[PDB]
């Protein structure tokens, strides 16, 4: 048998992929259930639980036809029941029903959906989503939406089977294997909290033959001893490992391991700071006073304030507590939207956003998105930005320092080095007479329920957030929603409820924003709707309402792992979280392997990608 073995971090707080918008939960399920398509190496939309698709000559209608092979199956591997179309009608009334944090993927879209979700109707035969037989499903559109097929990707449009369902109730999609049935390529064997997450392949999956390991094996990690992975890596009892090169250990890790150090390319999943503009809970803080808080709650709200963070916030820095010295700004990301999400008539998505900025102000001439470089951090742009804000909030009777709460787990040692770095550098630039960034420690359990798991925007308790988003859809409103009024997904981070619209978010323009956001998202054209999110995201940047920071990728590693053997994506959950396609090897790979196998990838991708595209016109009606 062939294993693949390593480490998790996150305990997902339900295996319910149609309500929950967490990755916790769809890095899981990836690997558990399928939906209508998937991806390739290369990035395409191809085949999954749907063998043949059409679109109508208007856009508005999908049909999709279902294999007769795909079958769900209980956590124990026995046959429940086929797939059939009536289960993607399921899917999406559940979803509609329990109010599905993920809603805003399919409420503007699916005809009627909207209607339906908000009491204006009460059948869902009036919802755009129909089963014209056992292996037919047809969703209808309110308009076109060339990045449809990409949304299928995303657990919300996944299957789910009414009978099943209906036996679990609220026992449906809890923290425990026998909560879901399996359609994809593995079962899952075991879900033990702070302890493992073990997947085993399902061999009667539809396509159980791009399923190369029989056992996936992942311990749970809690950033208290970095140095295990690699040791457990050189013991033989795990397949990769990630290195920390500030380490003690790693003079020693690099000698024995010279040629075999390999860096991964930064991905489309982006961080970013945000500040709390409605901070509710005060159970972690160093604030004792009411006029601290409400000194702090005026800052944030306070435009040369948040850009006066901004500059003062030196990248470089940040990433070198993880990467080291020379890896630094390896992992450096600058917007939102990554800078080559999609190209405008040939120009980086980056580059036209800088273009945008020139009507931003003079703070940020000549700026540069690219990756891989902070063009941020600049104490004396800091400095004249605080006078400013220091000015306009002294007249309204706020007292300094500012403080701002961040927190970090105490287990979290590379994390605390982080954010120490993050206090030391705004407090360096700015003076502590006028910043202190106050580093709450918490426990698990604390740093889960103020935080990521929080499930209000009142249980947040922080001034400062570092969280990311991983894109849903190939469009560039997957990362730009997020922060608007009515639904973003990221609201409840900054303290606000969608719905709302209150005073401190019309006090940061959010409004505005959210008003930018409906414009552009009438635009058909693509180059005409990239370049008017180029101009959101400008918009956004000069806001300072997200400290743009890192990525995932662009770290070390040691990997006896196949090269560019597993799935990849630009968006959704069918990529690099899925263990399909995966392949492992006796051999260490070399460094030269690698480039090797990269330079491969990367002529083969455009290959690829041009023939997709010749392949989806024979699709249309």
């Amino acid at each position: 048998s062939k294993t693949y073995n390593y480490v998790y971090s996150s305990d997902p707080s339900s295996l319910n992929y149609l309500a929950e918008n967490r990755a916790a939960t769809s890095d899981i399920v990836a690997n558990l259930v399928d939906g209508l398509l998937e991806n390739d190496q290369y990035g395409n939309i191809i085949p999954s639980l749907a063998e043949d698709w059409t679109v109508s000559q208007d856009g508005l209608t999908y049909t999709y036809k279902l294999r007769k092979d795909a079958k769900w199956f209980t956590s124990e591997g026995e046959e429940y029941a086929p797939v059939t179309a009536q289960d993607f009608v399921t899917g999406l009334q559940y979803a509609a029903d329990k109010k599905s944090e993920a809603l805003y993927l399919v409420q503007d879209s699916v005809a009627g959906l909207d209607d339906y979700i908000t009491g204006k109707t009460s059948d869902f035969s009036t919802v755009g989503v129909k089963a014209l037989d056992d292996q037919t499903v047809q969703y209808t559109l309110v308009k076109p939406e060339l990045y449809w097929n990409s949304k299928t990707l995303a657990t919300i449009l996944f299957p789910v089977n009414a009978d099943f369902l209906k036996s679990k109730g609220d026992d449906f999609g809890k923290a425990d294997p026998s909560s879901i049935l399996y359609n994809g390529p593995f079962l899952m064997k075991a879900l033990v909290s702070k302890s493992a997450i073990e997947y085993k392949k399902n061999p009667n999956y539809w396509d159980a033959k791009n399923v190369f390991v029989d056992d996936v094996k992942l311990t749970y990690y809690d950033g208290s001893d970095q140095e295990s992975l690699e040791r457990n890596f050189t013991a033989g009892a795990y397949t990769t490992a990630r290195l920390f090169p500030n380490s003690s250990s790693y003079e020693g890790i690099k000698e024995k391991y010279k040629n075999n150090i390999i860096y991964s390319m930064q991905n489309s999943t982006s961080y970013f700071f945000n500040f709390n503009l409605d901070r509710k809970s005060y159970n972690y803080t160093s604030k004792t006073s009411d006029i601290e808080k409400k000194s702090t709650q005026e800052a944030v709200l306070n435009k040369n304030f948040r850009q006066a963070i901004n500059f003062a916030f030196d990248r470089t820095s940040y990433g070198a507590q993880s990467e080291g010295k020379e890896g630094a700004t390896k992992i450096l990301r600058n917007l939102v939207v990554p800078p080559n999400f999609v190209s405008i008539k040939g120009k980086d998505f980056g580059e036209v956003v800088a273009s945008k900025m020139v009507n931003y102000g003079k703070e940020w001439q000549g700026i540069n998105f690219a990756d891989g470089q902070d063009p941020y951090y600049n104490p004396e742009k800091a400095k004249a930005k605080f006078a400013e804000a220091k000015k306009e909030l002294e007249a309204k009777g706020v007292q300094f320092p500012i403080h701002l709460d961040k927190t970090v787990e105490v287990t979290d040692k590379v994390g605390i080095q982080g954010v120490s770095s993050i206090k030391q550098s705004i407090e360096s630039v700015l003076g502590s007479d006028n910043v202190v960034i106050d580093i709450q420690q918490l426990t698990s359990d604390e740093f889960d329920s103020s935080g990521y798991f929080a499930q209000t925007a009142a249980q947040k308790d922080y001034d400062l957030y570092h969280g990311g988003w991983g894109p849903d859809y190939q469009d560039p409103s997957t990362y730009l929603d997020i922060f608007n009024t009515n639904s973003g997904g990221f609201l409840q981070n900054l303290g606000l409820e969608p719905g709302e619209a209150n005073d401190k978010a019309k006090a940061v323009g959010l409004d505005v924003y959210t008003q930018m956001l409906e414009e552009a998202n009438k635009e058909q054209d693509p180059a005409k709707r990239y370049e008017k999110y180029a101009d959101i995201q400008a918009w956004l940047i000069d806001s300072s309402l997200v400290l743009p920071s890192v990525s995932r990728g662009g770290t070390p590693s040691l990997r006896r792992t196949v090269p560019f053997a597993a799935a990849y994506g630009l968006t959704g959950t069918k990529g690099v979280e899925s263990y399909k396609y995966l392949k492992v090897q006796d051999k260490i790979v070399t460094t030269d392997e690698y480039a090797k196998a990269r330079e491969k990838w990367l002529k083969e991708k455009e290959e690829s990608n041009k023939k997709a595209q010749e392949e989806l016109a024979k699709h249309v009606k």
